[PDB]
């Protein structure tokens, strides 16, 4: 396989379906990437992650640079070897989780220094160091290091952060290119910023296209703006990006967000399954999400979802999983996570097939009618 | 298959190897039974438990009668269907965990009443109710309900509890026999009591043999007496039991306890893997147990054990598991538990083979020399 080849096989409106070919495998798009935090996809062996249909997973750089450390992982043979996943891995830059999880953060034009949330340890992250860490991990798709913009953001502050992000995008590009093994074997994605402002989104798209990247993420969304606003920003933002490269909506999201985002030209997705306030009991079904902890499921012999082809739905009842989750049992988390990731992969497969068959718009309508009935 | 048939294929000294044939499958002896608590073997799918080599698992009655409830499990089709394990299950009587886990316990000749440890709920357990609960769960091997004797115990108190246990053994026998479906499809084991006193152990053995059971457990050991004392009591206690029925040492134990117990005529074992004070990081190896949390393993690329044929040792390093366990990740518990149960099953296989080949005594010596080197 080549280092990187994105090929579009079929289109419908703004939606595309195709493949990304990389050295470690082929990624079918639109793609959902399960998230690995601290070198594991929660409660799943890699073989199970693969069994659900995942072609690629996301690795969080922030926790990895804290534990077990990027240098250590490199010494041990890289992330793939370490965790036992041999297919492509996309790594984030670490910048987002520094801001949401660390303390004592000091930002500057050079980068950010911060104190570990698990320790007292002091750390640094710059465009150069982020790229180096992703190299040490052995990442297949490397994200440029950027400065996130909070929501809401004033025009001035959104512009300043977008401009800094674009300078950091050029630094990320140069750092990536200066390392032969990385430049020849991995890919680099740039990230569009600009908050909800169309002119800033355009300048950001222009800047990134001039630098040139293998793919383009739409950054700074799903930060509290609501689905209507997210969709509105995608409406004008995605067409600004180069058409012939993958479009990645970072951190999104719920099944209905994914469907709407594909309708607007997005090719790649990732998100972490919720857990707080009993949310670890949330299971996706075609008839909408349910919380398996609900007493109504205590004697329900049906599988989590009536159509789902996953191993969990083949083998265990809602009643059993309800019991496990209520009991705080590890197998409860194992089964719930396998089903939810499998559900997402089946959603992406239905999306890919419908686009290929020129009936995605009908699929989107049918999906919404049932999911929100 | 028959309801119950224990056949001894080979012997060496007091050690035996053979099979127990039951309706739901064949159990190879000496056998190790992984423990299911609250209808799950911790962090493992049943298929994985089976893959390690387990022929039977143990179900704890106490937590099940509290959550999800025995009647509910029966309504849902029984424990096997509920948790997805279709091979034999041995259930304990619930009596032990009432004493160690419940509060407000009131004991009498009829049984014990108690308050749930997870709730305020009041519950009752008698010989009759224990047998009924095990029936509702659909247990293949039912344990008689007894009154445990603390250690140390005075001769008088050990005698009183042994005598009560024997009266309760007859009540358990009659309750089991009065239920046609249970009597025809399941088996019933009696439990020898008597603390460390030879005369009491003999009277208990005599009482149980007169009543007649499908198997005989040696109860009241591993309650704090130390291995030397346990072995001393086994020395005289096991020969008192009927030779032609299985001998079960409840709750034992460490690999070296198992080897010594087989040398003294025990056929069946169960125990829960330790977890407190970092003990969830304990991994068995042929060179003795290690704690994977130890910093010395942080860059160790070797598998947990150099000879172990389990999937964990085929696929992941000590360094990776060290990281997972230190990080509190669920996959850490999954991999550690699979390896440890697999190790125990390989130990039992080595024991069975060596007895069959008339070289068990040599195996025991070789095992000890390396395990404690
Ligand atoms: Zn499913
Ligand atoms: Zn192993």
């Amino acid at each position: 396989r080549p280092r990187f080849s994105f090929s579009i096989a079929a289109r419908e409106g703004k939606a595309r379906t195709g493949t990304i070919e990389m050295k470690r495998g082929v990624i079918r798009t639109p793609a959902f990437m399960p998230v690995g935090t601290a070198a594991t996809v929660k409660a799943l062996k890699p073989e199970t992650v693969r069994a659900t249909g995942a072609d690629i997973i996301l690795g969080n750089t922030y926790h990895l640079m804290l534990r077990p450390g990027a240098e250590r992982i490199a010494k041990l043979g890289g992330l793939h070897s370490f965790m036992g996943w041999d297919r492509p891995i996309l790594t984030d830059s670490g910048g987002y989780q520094v801001m949401s999880l660390s303390s004592l953060t000091k930002q500057s034009e050079e980068g950010v220094t911060f104190k570990s949330h698990l320790d007292g340890s002091r750390h640094m992250l710059s465009p150069e160091r982020s790229i180096e860490i992703q190299h040490l991990l052995g990442s297949d798709i490397v994200m440029a290091f950027d400065e996130c913009t909070p929501y809401p953001a004033t025009p001035s502050r959104a512009a300043s952060s977008m401009e800094r992000s674009m300078r950091w995008a050029k630094r990320s590009r140069d750092a990536f290119d200066s390392r032969k093994e990385q430049a020849e074997n991995a890919a680099l994605f740039g990230i569009q910023q600009g908050s909800v402002f169309e002119n800033l989104r355009q300048q950001s798209a222009d800047a990134l296209a001039e630098i040139g990247f293998d793919g383009y993420a739409v950054g700074g969304l799903a930060v509290g703006e609501g689905q209507d606003e997210m969709f509105r920003v995608l409406d004008f933002s995605v067409p600004m990006l180069p058409d012939d490269k993958p479009h990645y909506l970072m951190g999104v999201g719920k099944p209905d967000d994914i469907v709407g985002a594909v309708e607007r030209g997005i090719d790649m997705f990732d998100c972490v399954l919720p857990t707080r306030s009993g949310r670890n009991g949330q299971a996706f079904t075609w008839d909408g999400p349910i919380n398996i902890r609900n007493a109504r499921f205590s004697e329900d012999l049906k599988p989590l979802d009536s159509e789902c082809h996953c191993a969990v739905c083949q083998k265990w009842s809602r009643a059993y999983i309800h019991h496990l989750i209520r009991a705080g049992q590890i197998l409860g988390a194992m089964l719930m996570t396998e089903h939810n990731i499998a559900f997402y992969q089946q959603l992406m497969q239905k999306i890919r097939d419908s686009i290929s068959e020129g009936r995605f718009s009908q699929f989107a309508q049918d999906f919404r009618a049932r999911y929100f009935a």
